[PDB]
């Protein structure tokens, strides 16, 4: 069996979206980049209410949130460009995660900056008894790309996936597995393929076809997963009215914000946002709200309560 990853996923990547895509069959789940000044600012407090931990800022918010269900399968994926501060927040967080990663596609900027890259995987592979991994785009040119992965593959990393597209590179330009599969063969740590929805991954099967092609040890799925997380189900793609109530129990479990419920139904509705349903949710102003969109009020007030 060959990993099936949840990609990391800005707003789409909070807690119900990764519980449901375990639910369907993904091994391993990122959570959306968090940034290391505001984690930084974090304290872990332990939620008996919701059987959850939280990573609450000064504000009150709860910046990151993790169960049991998840602990040996949430990769927590940072946004930093300091090894002290990425350092310190691997440190907060290490105890409820399996896997450490590094923001690398801050971000797209650290490409041009193989030192710095170089500086925070080293000081985070020592720090850390969790892998550390990093997420790259391919650079303009073939031998740059290659030098940067063996560079990187050097500080002691355990793995690394492969954005397929270079920097400046649109969602509707094509994947390069070719160069997918020239990292694969150079490196002797797994390698992570990705930049494959919608072009190769429609269904469950593309992800096999997907990895052979690029002749890689796994498979990481955003947006794909984002507009159906049932992708991951071998059986095949579920109705997407199923999905999604499914989706809003974890949320309405979990005490989402709504407006990030909101937004996560809304990649998932797409074409269907123009849909009597996809104008209740729209109009929403609260879970409550989301709930009797998709005929779950009933299960919200039940819920609800026993949260009380
Ligand atoms: C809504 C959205 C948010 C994203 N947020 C992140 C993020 O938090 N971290 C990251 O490394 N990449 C982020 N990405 C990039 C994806 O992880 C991925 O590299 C890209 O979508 C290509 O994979 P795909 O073809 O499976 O969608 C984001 C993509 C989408 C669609
Ligand atoms: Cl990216």
């Amino acid at each position: 069996h060959h990993h099936l990853i949840l990609a990391p996923m800005v707003r789409v990547g909070t807690l119900p979206m990764r519980l449901l895509a375990l639910d369907y069959g993904a091994d391993i789940v990122y959570c959306e980049e968090l940034i290391d000044l505001k984690m930084i600012q974090c304290k872990r407090v332990v939620n008996e209410v919701l059987s959850t931990v939280d990573f609450v800022a000064p504000d009150d918010r709860v910046v990151f949130r993790t169960c049991e269900r998840e602990q040996n399968r949430v990769v927590f994926q940072m946004g930093t460009s300091d090894a002290e501060r990425a350092l310190a927040v691997a440190r907060l967080v290490e105890n409820d995660v399996a896997g450490i990663d590094v923001n690398m596609g801050m971000g797209a900027a650290l490409l041009s900056d193989p030192d710095k890259i170089e500086k925070i995987l080293s000081t985070l592979v020592k720090g850390t008894r969790r892998p550390v991994t990093c997420k790259i785009r391919i650079l303009p040119s073939l031998e740059d790309t290659l030098s940067l992965v063996k560079r990187i593959e050097r500080t002691g990393i355990a793995a690394i996936a492969v954005h397929g597209r270079k920097r400046e590179e649109r969602p509707q330009h094509p994947v390069s597995c070719e160069v997918i599969k020239a990292i694969a063969d150079t490196l002797s740590i797994p390698v992570i393929a990705n930049g494959g929805s919608h072009d190769h991954i429609q269904q469950y099967s593309d992800i096999e076809d997907f990895r052979q092609a690029t002749a890689a040890s796994s498979v990481m799925v955003a947006r794909a997963a984002m507009w159906n997380p049932s992708i991951f189900l071998k059986e095949g793609l579920r109705p997407l009215e199923e999905v999604m109530q499914k989706y809003i129990r974890y949320a309405v479990q979990y005490d989402n914000h709504y407006t990030n419920t909101k937004y996560c139904l809304c990649q998932m509705l797409r074409e269907q946002l123009k849909s009597p349903q996809g104008r209740l949710l729209h109009a929403a102003k609260s879970s409550r709200e989301i709930c009797e969109a998709f005929g779950l009020g009933a299960f919200y007030e039940e819920t609800t309560q026993e949260l009380d």
